């Protein structure tokens, strides 16, 4: 249902922002 | 100071999404 889709979206967004943060930290350190 | 502000916003958004997930994980018990 809707709940399952929203929890999937939440998990997708967490992963995307964590990936972005990790890449940014490395880019800044360079 | 906009660059610093944007990184702070990213970290705030990450923390918020993690809190949503954490609150659901906590709720799993009850």
């Amino acid at each position: 249902g809707q709940l399952e889709q929203e929890i999937a979206a939440l998990n997708q967004q967490i992963a995307a922002l964590k990936q972005r943060s990790a890449a940014l930290k490395w880019q800044i350190q360079g």
